[PDB]
């Protein structure tokens, strides 16, 4: 049973990705399956089962869709949007939203409303994520890890400046470990990164994405 998330869902796992980069010593153990189910919103449902299937592994494909869930924390019932992932409980989720959620109002604190760079929702958090997952396909292509922080601390400066939660020993570590776990998710991973590379001009993330992809083989 392998989630696959449809275009529908890029904008929340987006967000996902977003919550936890303003986390203060945010735990990254979801990380690298939260990238992963990113890469594959951005592939498409359609592109994930198929580059499953031809790479010859079986297929119980799981619909991805928004739903809401009402809990109570701190005595005040919430509404949370949540995404049904079996590969990902609901709590979690709120737990991931409910930590980034006092991380914002530390930030609100400190510098009064945050900058749409320095948001849990800025466009490019999810492919912020994907950076250190390209990182990680290079040196597996776990003793290349501290290879990877210090690539990881030039190339992504910009980015660890506007966000608290990016750290890149615990985000190296999820995806080593996804990788290692799940290896359907490499085959992924590369069709995504190939396609992805192809595409002309964009933001500063997806471009360090492309060259930090295209490092894999030169
Ligand atoms: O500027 C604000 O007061 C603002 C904006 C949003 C939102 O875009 O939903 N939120 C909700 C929100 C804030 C932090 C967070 F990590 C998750 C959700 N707060």
């Amino acid at each position: 049973s392998i989630d696959t998330p449809n275009y529908d869902v890029q904008k929340h796992i987006n967000k996902l990705c977003g919550m936890l980069l303003i986390t203060e010593d945010a735990n990254h153990k979801f990380t690298g399956l939260i990238g992963m189910l990113y890469a594959m919103s951005r592939l498409g449902r359609e592109d994930t089962i198929k580059i499953l299937r031809d790479a010859g592994y079986h297929v119980k494909a799981n619909g991805v869709d928004v739903t809401t869930h009402r809990q109570d924390i701190n005595g005040k019932e919430m509404k949370f949007e949540v995404l049904t992932l079996a590969s990902l409980t609901t709590e979690i989720q709120i737990n991931i939203e409910i930590e980034s959620r006092k991380s914002y109002k530390k930030m609100l604190k400190e510098m009064g409303e945050v900058a749409p760079e320095y948001r849990h929702d800025s466009p490019d958090c999810g492919m912020i994520i994907l950076c250190i997952a390209a990182l990680v396909i290079t040196k597996l292509a776990r003793s290349g890890l501290t290879a990877v922080i210090r690539r990881a601390n030039n190339v992504l400066k910009n980015e660890m400046k506007r966000y608290k939660g990016l750290l890149p020993k615990d985000i190296a570590n999820s995806f080593y470990e996804v990788f290692e776990k799940h290896p359907h998710f490499i085959d992924v991973f590369v069709h995504f990164g190939i396609a992805q590379s192809s595409t002309r001009g964009g933001s500063r993330v997806e471009g360090i994405f492309a060259g930090l992809f295209m490092n894999a083989y030169g």
